[PDB]
C-alpha cells in the first residue's frame, strides 16, 4: 500500500494528492541554492506544501539537509521550509537541518500546520539562520525595531486539532521554536525543545566594537540602555501561543486567537519562555513538563499547571502576566539548577490577578540571596523596568491560595489582599499587604 520513491523530485507530486501512503526511503537528500528556480526542483515556497488530505508520510532514516542560502532565493518573500494545508495527515521520522547561518531576505519559518487533525511525530529539526543572531528580543521583536530583524522560527501550530508528538526541536536562530498563531486545540507532547543563552554583559562587552547593538549605544526597545546582570535566550518562546493569527481549513481563511491548547511531557531548555499560553482562550492544561534555563517558567494567564517543573537560574519559574488573570491552578517543583545562577529578575515568581492556587514545591536549601516568591510590587523584571511593558508589572493580587512547600522567602507586597499562604518557614515572609494569612506548616 506504501509508494516508495528515491529522490525529492519524485516525492514533490505526491503532496498535490489525497490519500496516498508515501515513503521517501532512507538516505540523505540536500537542497541548496542551485534547487531554487524555474527549471529547478523547487519553484515556489513552502518548499514542501502537503495539499492533500488522509496522507501518511514515512521518513524514517532520512537526512534533509537545507542550505540556508534558500531562505534568500524567493526575493523578499517570507520562505517556509514545510506547510501542511491537507487534513488528517501524519509526517513522521524525518531530521531536518539548516545547514549555515545565512539570514532570510525577510523571515522564514521551518514548518506551518494548518488544516485540521494533522500530526508531526518523531521530526528532529535544527533550525537556523536570522538576522540579528546574539541580541535576543532588546533590539526589536516587532514593528518599530531598534535593529531591524529577520526572524527565522521553527513550527508554527494553526489550524485545529494539530499535533506535534515526540520530536526535537532544536534552534540555533532568531526566532521562536514551537508558536501557536489561531490554532484551536493544539496539541504539544513528548517534545524536546531547546535555544541557547548569552548575558547582558557579554552583549555588553560589545561597546567600541562597531557592531549593531555598539551603534545604537546599546538602547534597546523597552526605552533604556541594556542592564547588565541578565541571562537572555537568542530565541523567543519555547512554547509560546498567540491572541491572533491567520490559518486556512477546507478552503476557509480564518483569523483568530489560539484556543484550548495542550502541553505534556514537554522539556524545554534556554528559551525566553518555556510555556507561555496567557494569550489563548478556553481551557489551558500543561502536564509533566520540564523547564530549565529559560528566562520564565510558565504563564498560562489561567487554567492547569500540574506536576511540571522549572529551575530559576536565568528567571522566575512561574509569572501572572497581567493583573487579569484569573484562575491560574498551579503546582510547580522548583528543580535543582541545571547551571550557575546568574537571575537578574530577582524572584522566582511573580503573583497577581484574582482566584489562583499555587503550590510550589522544592528540595533546595541554598536560596540565592536576590530570589524570592512576590505577591504583587515592582518586579526587576528585564522587559518591565522603569515602565516598560506596565500592564505586565506591578498589579494587585487577590484571593490566590499559595502553598510555598520550600525554603524561598515570600514577600507580600502592600497591593497583595486575602492571600492565603502556608508555608514551611514563616520567619522569611514579609506581609505589607491586606487581610492575608500566613501560617506555618510541618516541612
Amino acid at each position: 500500500q506504501t509508494t516508495t520513491v528515491y529522490s525529492l523530485e519524485d516525492l514533490l507530486p505526491y503532496l498535490k494528492q489525497d490519500n496516498v501512503d508515501v515513503k521517501l526511503a532512507p538516505g540523505t537528500y540536500n537542497v541548496n541554492g542551485f534547487d531554487v528556480g524555474e527549471d529547478r526542483l523547487f519553484s515556489t515556497t513552502p518548499l514542501f506544501l502537503f495539499e492533500g488530505s488522509n496522507s501518511t508520510y514515512d521518513f524514517t532514516d532520512v537526512k534533509l539537509n537545507i542550505n540556508t542560502v534558500v531562505l534568500t532565493k524567493f526575493g523578499n518573500n517570507e520562505v517556509n521550509e514545510i506547510q501542511i494545508l491537507g487534513n488528517n495527515n501524519v509526517l513522521k521520522n524525518l531530521k531536518l537541518e539548516d545547514i549555515g547561518t545565512t539570514a532570510p531576505s525577510n523571515r522564514a519559518q521551518s514548518i506551518v500546520i494548518d488544516g485540521r487533525d494533522n500530526r508531526i511525530e518523531g521530526f528532529h529539526l535544527t533550525i537556523r539562520g536570522s538576522y540579528p543572531y546574539g541580541y535576543g528580543d532588546a533590539f526589536g521583536k516587532g514593528g518599530g525595531s531598534v535593529i531591524n530583524h529577520r526572524k527565522h522560527s521553527g513550527v508554527l501550530i494553526r489550524g485545529l486539532r494539530n499535533h506535534l508528538k515526540d520530536c526535537t526541536i532544536i534552534s540555533r536562530s532568531y526566532g521562536h521554536i514551537v508558536f501557536m498563531q489561531a490554532a484551536s486545540y493544539p496539541t504539544v507532547e513528548g517534545c524536546y525543545i531547546e535555544g541557547e543563552m548569552r548575558s547582558t554583559d557579554d552583549m555588553l562587552a560589545e561597546e567600541g566594537t562597531g557592531s549593531p547593538a555598539d551603534k545604537v549605544d546599546f538602547m534597546t526597545v523597552w526605552g533604556y540602555k541594556l542592564p547588565a546582570g541578565y541571562m537572555m535566550s537568542l530565541q523567543e518562546g519555547g512554547i509560546r501561543a498567540y491572541n491572533a493569527g491567520t490559518t486556512y481549513i477546507d478552503g476557509v481563511e480564518i483569523q483568530r486567537a489560539t484556543d484550548n491548547p495542550t502541553v505534556l511531557n514537554c522539556t524545554i531548555k534556554n528559551a525566553r519562555t518555556g510555556v507561555t499560553l496567557a494569550h489563548a482562550n478556553g481551557t489551558k492544561y500543561v502536564e509533566g513538563c520540564t523547564v530549565l534555563g529559560c528566562e520564565n517558567g510558565y504563564s498560562i494567564g489561567s487554567g492547569t499547571v500540574v506536576n511540571c517543573g522549572a529551575d530559576a537560574i536565568y528567571g522566575p519559574v512561574f509569572k501572572n502576566t497581567y493583573g487579569s488573570d484569573k484562575g491560574y491552578n498551579a503546582d510547580i517543583t522548583i528543580l535543582p539548577p541545571s547551571d550557575a545562577y546568574y537571575n537578574g529578575h530577582d524572584a522566582v515568581a511573580y503573583i497577581g490577578g484574582s482566584n489562583h492556587n499555587l503550590t510550589f514545591r522544592s528540595e533546595i536549601t541554598e536560596i540565592p540571596s536576590n530570589l524570592k516568591i512576590m505577591v504583587s510590587g515592582d518586579l526587576q523584571g528585564l522587559r518591565v523596568l522603569h515602565g516598560s511593558n506596565p500592564s505586565q508589572n506591578n498589579f494587585a493580587g487577590t484571593n490566590i491560595v499559595l502553598r510555598n512547600l520550600t525554603n524561598f522567602p515570600v514577600d507580600l507586597h502592600s497591593d497583595s489582599s486575602n492571600i492565603t499562604v502556608t508555608s514551611c518557614d514563616t520567619d522569611n515572609i514579609t506581609d505589607n499587604g491586606t487581610n492575608n494569612s500566613i501560617e506555618a506548616i510541618d516541612c
